[PDB]
């Protein structure tokens, strides 16, 4: 199963509280830039898992405008910045055995980094710039292979 792990776009420095911070215009542009690139890679997303924080959901919104995504997304409380990487991993292993072909995960740091290390033995947590995406190939046993990582600064 193909797992695309994405960090949300650039978010506003100020809001009433962290969970409701919106994406900046730059955050919107960089997310669409990445979405357009995934479209050129001939990528087809079957399932989408997203954090409940507004910045992750708005990133999903911007991505869905350039890339074909399923009708509904799964909002996981475990995808917040301090979510349990073990539960997210178990969730992904469940879908792999279910037969799901690909998944797009939009989350935050540091979780996004820990998730790669958790899924791919021998890999230390990679750094993620906003809107950056890492591709991982996962099998029924929960073992993954870290394929590559692409970021906005690279596409530019
Ligand atoms: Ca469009």
């Amino acid at each position: 199963m193909q797992v695309f792990i994405m960090r949300h776009g650039d978010a506003a420095l100020d809001a009433a509280s962290d969970s409701v911070r919106p994406l900046t215009t730059n955050g919107c542009d960089e997310s669409r830039l990445m979405a357009n690139w995934l479209k050129g890679q001939k990528v087809e997303i079957e399932r989408v898992l997203v954090s409940p924080f507004l910045r992750a959901e708005q990133t999903l919104e911007e991505v869905g405008d350039c890339l074909n995504l399923p009708s509904s997304a799964e909002v996981l409380p475990e995808l917040t910045p301090c979510g349990d990487v073990g539960l997210v991993s178990a969730y992904l292993q469940a879908l792999t055995n279910e037969g799901v072909a690909s998944v797009l995960v939009i989350s935050h740091l540091p979780l996004v980094g820990y998730l790669v290390a958790e899924l791919c033995p021998g890999e230390t947590p990679p750094m993620f710039t906003t809107s950056a995406i890492a591709s991982v190939t996962l099998d029924e046993s929960g073992n993954g292979t870290f394929n590559w990582q692409m970021s906005p600064c690279n596409l530019k």
